[PDB]
């Protein structure tokens, strides 16, 4: 554990790297369900 | 530290597994913002 505690340690520190809102997202966009019914009834 | 150093090394090598590009999307899909003033005239 010279070789064992030693060795154990990190077997022969782990820093976490993260990433990014990876949701960009746009749906909004004056979804079509608005003008849709602008004049159903001519 | 036979116990600390031995103990504190990873106390009793951190190995990320990552994950995905979680973001599906299809938002492009003709959205109906085309084809919604058509003929608006008639």
């Amino acid at each position: 554990g010279g070789e064992q505690g030693a060795t154990e340690a990190l077997q022969g520190r782990v820093d976490e790297y993260d990433a990014l809102r990876a949701d960009v997202d746009d749906n909004a966009s004056s979804i079509a369900a608005l003008n849709d019914l602008t004049v159903l009834l001519n």
